[PDB]
C-alpha cells in the first residue's frame, strides 16, 4: 500500500515558509498550482512566488498557473469516486456516504495540504483540518464535480 | 583523462544567479576574476559582488581583482600552445590550425563559462557559444598572446 | 634535499648585532657583500664593519666590496630560472608565474637575510618579509635580470 505512493510526493510537494519555519504544504496539480490560503507564509522556492494569485475567502483556497518549465511534473486526477479504500501520508482512509474516515488523532495542527489518492494512481482531493469523533475521525476536504469545485464541512470541527 | 581534471573546478568555479536561477558560470584565474558579461545576473557569493568592474562590449568580457583572502585558489596558466589533445568538462577536445573541434551537440545554451585545459595542468582558455557543423563542432573562444587578449569568432555561430 | 645544502651557510653566513642581540643576517655573494638595510645593527666581525657603504632607501638594500682575504668564500650564482622546486633553510619552496610560495607561517619576524638555492648549487635570491595567504604564503624577494636588480612586492605584506 506504500509501494506505489512514495515516489509521488517527492515529485509534487513544496511547502510554505514564514520566518524560517514551515507550517503548511503546497501541491502542483494538472495545470494550476495549489495552495490552501489559511496559513500565512511564502513558498520555499526562488521564482514562482513572483506570481499572480486569485483569492476568494469564501472557500479559503488559492491557485496560480504553472510556468512552462516544470509543467510536466504534476500528477493525474479524476472525479470518478466509488466508495472504498484510499490512501494517504499516514495510512489508509475509508470513504462512503459523502463521509471520509480515519481513526483517532493521527493528524496534527500544522498539517494542511496533504493530497489523497486512489489505488490506480491519480490524485483525488485535499484536506483542511479535523473534527473530534470518539473513535474514527471526521475530515475537512474540498473536492470536485465533473465541472465544479465544492467544500464540505461537517459540524464540530477545528480549522487546522 | 579525468583523473587529473576533476579536483580543479571544485576549487575554481563559482556561477551566476539571477532570480534564483543559474545560467552562466564564473572563473578565478591568476590575479583577476573572470566573468563573460553576456549573461545577466549576480555571482552566488556574499561579498565579492561588491566589487569594481570594467566593461567593454567590444569583447563581451568582464574582470575584477581578487581580494587577498582567497587569492591563493586560482589555477595556473600559460600561452604556449602546440596542437594536440586537450580536455574539458565533457570530454576531450582537439585543436589545430587556429580551429578548435569537438563532435556534435554535446554542449547546450546556458553553458558559457567553461575553462579548458592541457595535460600538464595550467588553464588555457574560455568558451562562449557554438556553431553548426555537420559532424564536429566549431567553438567560440577568447584567448591570449604573449601580451594581448584576442577574440576569434568563426562564421555562422550562435551566441550561447 | 638537505644533504647538499647544509655546508653552505656555515661558509657564507654572518649576522648582525645591535646591543648584544642578533636580529638579521648577512650574506657574501660573488664579489660584493650583502646586507638588507632594514634592520639596524653592526656585523659581528672585527674588521669589515670599517667599510664603505652605498645606500638607497628606494630598494632597502646595502652592499660593499669584499677585501681580498676571504674573497674566495662566496657562493655561485646565476639568473636562469625555470619554474620548479627550490630549497631554503626551512624546507622546499615552489615557484611559478613570478610568484614564490611555501605553506603557512614557518617564517617569523626577525628573519630577514635568508638566501635561497637551486638543486645544482648556485645561490639564487634573497628574502625580505611575509604576507598572509590563508594556506600557502606569499614572499618578498629581490632578484636579478641578466643585467639589472629588481624588487617585487605583492599586496598586503608586512615588512619583517
Amino acid at each position: 500500500r506504500e509501494r506505489m505512493c512514495m515516489k509521488i510526493e517527492h515529485d509534487c510537494i513544496f511547502e510554505v515558509k514564514h520566518e524560517g519555519k514551515v507550517t503548511g504544504y503546497a501541491c502542483l496539480v494538472g495545470d494550476k498550482v495549489m495552495k490552501p490560503a489559511h496559513v500565512p507564509g511564502v513558498i520555499d522556492n526562488a521564482d514562482l512566488a513572483r506570481l499572480s494569485y486569485k483569492k476568494s475567502s469564501k472557500y479559503d483556497l488559492e491557485c496560480a498557473q504553472i510556468p512552462v518549465a516544470m509543467k510536466s511534473d504534476a500528477s493525474k486526477y479524476t472525479h470518478e469516486k466509488p466508495e472504498g479504500h484510499y490512501n494517504w501520508h499516514y495510512g489508509a482512509v475509508q470513504y462512503t456516504g459523502g463521509r471520509f474516515t480515519v481513526p483517532t488523532g493521527v493528524g496534527k495542527p500544522g498539517d494542511s495540504g496533504r493530497p489523497i489518492f486512489d489505488n490506480k494512481g491519480p490524485v483525488v482531493a485535499i484536506v483542511l483540518g479535523g473534527a473530534n469523533e470518539g473513535t474514527r475521525t471526521a475530515l475537512s476536504v474540498v473536492t470536485w464535480n465533473k465541472d465544479m469545485v465544492t467544500k464540505i464541512t461537517p459540524e464540530g470541527t477545528v480549522e487546522w
